[PDB]
């Protein structure tokens, strides 16, 4: 059928002084669909605009343009051909074909190797290639042992670059995709850094850059609208003045949201995450540090019970937290009996109660001085991390139409939250490991690694790393068909695990880089652009 109705996101809507920008905006949109929908142009170069487009966070406005050029690229065997003549070709279309569900094979690039099943060692002479093999490397499926193992072949080659050798722009290019590749990097962040280096290309389609930036600050500008309105909301609460020992982590709560739903029209997402992750802050701490276990014992029960008329059990701090939290839930299951007509509460709830339950587990062991195996631990640390929480919160705020069945497997921690957990958890540990390490901490996931198997903190380092990769590829097939979920879902769960690989980064400095970026995905605008 024909879809004429409006896009949420169309310029003329988020754009409705200002008309100015509309009218651009919409011009330059245009040309951009009619280059990716260019019937006569090299199949090459339709692939490199698309994933320009694509880096410079433009992709999610141009979703079905480029369906439709990857489906003509493949009925016209153009993909056939290309997986015989360059590897960079094949590696590029391979990464945007995957990324969109198609199906590809990683037999596409036996046609790389030697008579030893070895990629031919001269193919690092065209270090674009090796960038592109390495891309598409992340978005391997479990047993594809080719493109495991040209994710080895790729970085052995990276690591031992230079800019002497490759030039000042294809270095920042490398250092880049080492840093983290495109498959694991959020949108937003990927976007800021394409924009800026593409700015600088002598031969970069001034069109497209001017479309880039104008989208990104306008995108930037609801953010704001977002967040000032989360703001109020929050210090209405009052909640992180009144407990001196708290701390606020509302604008990181917010940058943390917008990992995982980037595109304009996830207002409510952004914000229920936002909220969700700021009550977290605050209850971790209480259960972390400030709480007694006879207090926890009594906060843990409250919210299982979720009777307000009860709340005078609790000792002064907790009754106003659990107040706080109280009201703010059930704020959202109104809105929800009132948008969707059905009443999720329940569901909110239990997810409320088990995050608590983990935190009360943590706090036994830690006042017990237990020594949890790591599968023990780490079972409770993946859902203390309020992931699976974030993303239950985060289905009513993105699904239209809610399914009993979904929900349940939700209720259930299914892989599709879970797997993106584990991730969230392990980023979060590996980042704090050395630290916790040299104190005498044992709770943290390296750490219990290292006792339960014994080994070096290097060796157990590494396990985790290896530990991540593999959830990646479990993850990968999920989002590749076989889900119960729509892809939708299955994206804004997988962008938690993508968040928390750029919000937990080793160093610029780290709490140096922290405030880069939040900067420059929420207040710092791009610098305009420049004829």
């Amino acid at each position: 059928s024909a879809d004429y109705e409006p896009n949420s996101w169309d310029y003329d809507f988020l754009l409705s002084s200002i008309e100015v920008y509309k009218d651009k905006a919409k011009k330059l949109e245009a040309e951009v669909r009619r280059e990716i929908n260019n019937e006569k142009a090299e199949f090459l170069t339709l692939l490199e605009l698309i994933d320009n487009v694509q880096r410079l966070g433009l992709g999610y406005r141009f979703e079905s343009d480029i369906r439709r050029a990857l489906d003509r690229f493949v009925s016209s065997g153009g993909f056939d051909g290309v997986t015989k003549t360059s590897l960079h070709a094949t590696a590029l279309s391979f990464r945007l074909l995957r990324q969109h569900g198609f199906e590809v094979s990683q037999e596409a690039f036996s046609g790389f190797k030697d008579q030893n099943g070895n990629f031919l060692e001269n193919l690092k002479e065209d270090t674009k290639a090796i960038l592109s093999l390495y891309e598409a490397s992340f978005l391997a499926l479990e047993g594809e042992n080719i493109l495991d193992e040209a994710r080895v072949f790729a970085i052995s080659h990276l690591k031992e670059l230079s800019e002497e050798k490759i030039g000042k722009e294809l270095a920042e290019q490398v250092n880049h995709a080492l840093e983290l590749p495109l498959h694991r990097r959020t949108q937003r962040l990927e976007a800021v850094w394409s924009i800026e280096a593409y700015r600088k290309k002598e031969d970069a389609n001034q069109v497209l850059l001017e479309l880039a930036i104008l989208d990104y600050n306008m995108i930037q500008s609801v953010y704001q609208r977002d967040l000032r309105e989360t703001s109020r909301w929050w210090r209405r609460v009052g909640l992180a003045t009144k407990l001196h020992f708290a701390r606020d982590r509302l604008i990181e709560s917010f940058y943390w949201a917008v990992g995982v739903a980037f595109e304009p029209q996830y207002s409510d997402c952004r914000n229920s995450v936002a909220k969700m992750f700021s009550f977290v802050t605050i209850i971790d701490d209480i259960y972390d540090v400030y709480g007694t276990l006879d207090e926890l014992e009594l906060f843990t029960d409250a919210v299982e019970r979720w009777d307000v008329n009860a709340i005078n059990d609790l000792p002064d701090y907790m009754k106003l937290c659990f107040l706080a939290l109280y009201n703010t839930i059930n704020e959202i299951a109104y809105d929800n009996l009132k948008d969707k007509g059905e009443n999720i509460l329940p569901y909110l709830t239990k997810a409320w109660a088990d995050l608590c339950n983990a935190f009360l587990q943590e706090a036994k062991w830690l006042y017990n001085k237990s020594t949890p195996t790591f599968d023990d631990y780490f079972g409770n640390a993946w859902k203390s991390s309020s992931g699976p929480l974030q993303l239950i919160f985060a289905y009513f705020a993105v699904v239209q139409n809610i399914k009993k069945e979904e929900i349940e497997n939700l209720q259930k921690y299914h892989d599709i939250i879970s797997r993106p957990s584990h991730i969230f958890r392990l980023c979060n540990d590996l980042a704090s490991a050395s630290a916790e390490i040299a104190r005498g901490e044992t709770a943290n996931s390296v750490s219990c690694y290292m006792r339960t198997k014994g080994i070096s903190e290097e060796l157990a380092t590494e396990s985790v790393m290896n530990l991540i990769d593999e959830t990646w590829k479990k993850m990968n097939k999920e989002k590749l068909g076989g889900s119960l979920f729509a892809k939708p879902f299955v994206e804004t769960a997988i962008n938690l695990a993508r968040q928390s690989h750029c919000t937990y980064h080793n160093g610029t400095s780290p709490d140096e880089l922290t405030r880069k970026r939040v900067l420059s995905v929420i207040t710092e605008p791009i610098l305009p652009f420049e004829r």
